[PDB]
């Protein structure tokens, strides 16, 4: 997160991090035994931490947990990353408790303005690198499908949305892919794309969960 804060530890129970000897994604809990993501997270051999601050120290309250089965949304198109979202199923339910706890899944679509949290622990450096070991956050609004797509010209889909600020300084970026974006207790978004991070006039842009909340439940319910 660039121009994000410390959110203070558990502060954010349903943010996970995607494992597999270094962290590379973010995710959601949605209830004991998923977990939702973005399908360009895809990758074998992934362990699902749960209940983390700092992700290079065991500060307790720490839930390792090995990823049974990813599906990643047959209609997710690589190039356009249109459809980037994917479902992960723990191989054992997590102890929900204060520290780790599920979040929910919208019952409509948020509006332009709606502000919503963005949480992870990718890039915090818009030009150059640095990656943080506690959990940064960011209070970002949903900007309208107007300046959406006049920002990326024939590349926002209806399953996609934008988040953020126009005059750059604040944004997700690398490291942050996968991650939650939450307005009013649901989560509407999923950390997918954007141009740099940062950047003026080149938002965040988000995967719609609103748009998969009946593919998210038929999957669940048959798997
Ligand atoms: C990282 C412990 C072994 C499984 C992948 C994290
Ligand atoms: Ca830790």
């Amino acid at each position: 997160i660039v121009g994000g804060y410390t959110c203070g530890a558990n502060t954010v129970p349903y943010q996970v991090s995607l494992n597999s000897g270094y962290h590379f994604c973010g995710g959601s809990l949605i209830n004991s035994q998923w977990v939702v993501s973005a399908a360009h997270c895809y990758k074998s051999g992934i362990q699902v931490r749960l209940g983390e601050d700092n992700i290079n120290v065991v500060e307790g309250n720490e839930q390792f947990i090995s990823a049974s089965k990813s599906i990643v949304h047959p209609s997710y198109n690589s190039n356009t990353l249109n459809n980037d979202i994917m479902l992960i199923k723990l191989k054992s339910a997590a102890s929900l408790n204060s520290r780790v706890a599920s979040i929910s899944l919208p019952t409509s679509c948020a509006s332009a303005g709606t502000q919503c949290l963005i949480s992870g622990w990718g890039n915090t450096k818009s030009s150059g690198t640095s990656y943080p070991d506690v959990l940064k956050c960011l209070k970002a609004p949903i900007l309208s499908d107007s300046s959406c797509k006049s920002a990326y010209p024939g590349q926002i889909t209806s399953n996609m949305f934008c988040a953020g600020y126009l005059e750059g300084g604040k944004d997700s970026c690398q490291g942050d892919s996968g991650g939650p974006v939450v307005c009013s207790g649901k989560l509407q978004g999923i950390v997918s794309w954007g141009s740099g991070c940062a950047q003026k006039n080149k938002p965040g842009v988000y995967t719609k969960v609103c748009n998969y909340v009946s593919w998210i439940k038929q999957t669940i319910a048959s798997n």
